């Protein structure tokens, strides 16, 4: 819409690092790029396969018992060693997620932490074997690595408690919590976990467990966020689903797996954090592989529309966004991550939707951080005006225009 509607639209970056191992330097690296190109938020996977952040206290009391702390970090580094024993490291700790977070706000940079269940939780589940719970896995063709068995109570409530916990430490950092719920036991169905749950009549017990998730957050003050995989399933409302999830849509899915249609959800009340396939990179992934290579996503930044929903044709389909996300997963998390190749593609998305975009704030930043804390009325007025004068509403179209502005602020500083 306007200026300040397109600016107020949440661009974001999203990265795999539940897979694979990022370290708190890499990241924060991350966090400056997302907010010299104009992004507002960083979304991180820190539970997606892996389970790659420990609080300082992981205690947890469920089923009836305690699981003491340094037990629950022990079986975690066990369980997301056992997904992928990542020689560059295995968990981020409290510290440096609460830095993260830190140093993205000094950056007018948001956090969005995901924390996957039921599905995308291999390292949970070797975990809660470990401390004792037997079979949290759901058996379909076989039994699955990656889903929890929904009518496991005792790996359901502990699961529900682990969740609680991360969301203890996000409330009132972050503003949002995305608890997945994407491909449900898909390792263990050919990808039709959702058609196994209705044939099961378990479709309705896994709506509760979102439901539950999703009150969850709300009650700490988080908004929640998912996947839109397990709404509303082939548009059919037999099952009811929390109307105030903030839905990442990401593709209707394909032959086999049904999944409802950006429309249906918007006539549910949904909004959408327009989380397009189109641009997703899959690390290390190829031409010759098809699927997300590098040079695709690249080019979908330009060719698909910040406002295009997946199976949707923009804007002959105009549903309402808050927003948009381009994602960075790691399926095979023992492939390189390069930066330059997630910078390019970010730079990519920014350059052709330049008024989304913010201009680039980190100049002026460091201009106002050289503001000495006795001096020439004169040169004081002008070190005022050229503040006053300041504008950071800016989008990535106007980037000479803003360096003309902190240049009268550098002059005026250094004319003091
Ligand atoms: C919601 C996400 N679910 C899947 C994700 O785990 C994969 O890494 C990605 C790339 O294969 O594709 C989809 S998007
Ligand atoms: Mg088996
Ligand atoms: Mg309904
Ligand atoms: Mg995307
Ligand atoms: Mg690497």
């Amino acid at each position: 819409g306007s200026h300040m509607e397109k600016l107020a639209k949440n661009k974001v970056i999203s990265i795999d690092a539940g897979r694979k191992y990022f370290t708190l330097n890499q990241l924060k690296r991350i966090v400056d790029k997302a907010s010299e190109l104009g992004y507002s938020d960083v979304h991180l996977l820190l539970g997606n396969d892996g389970l790659r952040f420990l609080l300082d206290d992981m205690t947890i009391t469920a089923n009836g018992k305690t699981y003491a702390s340094d037990d629950v970090k022990k079986a975690i580094i066990e369980g997301t060693k056992a997904y992928y024993d990542d020689p560059n490291g295995t968990a981020l700790t409290q510290a440096e997620v609460t830095e993260l977070i830190e140093y993205a706000k000094s950056k007018d940079i948001g956090l969005i932490p995901a924390i996957n269940s039921p599905g995308h939780m291999d390292a949970m589940l070797v975990a809660m074997e470990k401390l004792g719970i037997k079979n949290p896995q759901a058996h379909f063709d076989k039994v699955s690595k990656t889903t929890m068995d929904l009518k496991n109570e005792e790996a359901m409530n502990f699961v529900k408690a682990l969740i609680g916990k991360y969301m203890d430490f996000f409330a009132g950092k972050t503003k949002i919590f995305n608890f997945g719920t994407d491909e449900y036991a898909n390792d263990a169905t050919s990808a039709q976990g959702w058609y196994y749950l209705k044939w099961y009549q378990l479709y309705g017990k896994f709506a509760e467990y979102a439901n539950t998730l999703a009150a969850m957050a709300k009650e700490r003050g988080l908004q929640p966020m998912a996947f839109n995989d397990g709404f509303y399933y082939e548009d059919k409302d037999d099952v009811q689903f929390d109307k105030d999830v903030l839905i990442s849509y990401w593709s209707k899915g394909w032959w086999g797996y049904n999944l409802a249609s950006p429309q249906y959800l918007a006539s549910k009340g949904y909004k959408f954090l327009n989380t397009n396939g189109d641009w997703y990179y899959i690390l290390g992934q190829k031409p010759e592989d098809g699927g997300g290579f590098l040079k695709k996503a690249i080019e979908n930044t330009g060719k698909t529309p910040f406002n295009q929903l997946a199976s949707t044709k923009y804007p002959e389909v105009d549903l309402p966004t808050v927003g948009s996300m381009l994602s960075i997963w790691a399926d095979r998390p023992s492939a390189e991550y390069k930066e330059e190749e997630i910078f390019e593609l970010m730079t990519a998305f920014a350059d052709h939707n330049k008024d989304y975009f913010r201009a680039n704030y980190n100049a002026l930043r460091e201009e106002l951080a050289k503001i000495p804390t006795g001096y020439s009325k004169e040169s004081l007025e002008a070190l005022d005006a050229a503040k006053t004068a300041l504008n950071y509403n800016l989008n990535r179209n106007k980037q000479a225009e803003l360096d003309t502005l902190v240049a009268n602020l550098k002059a005026a500083l250094q004319g003091k």
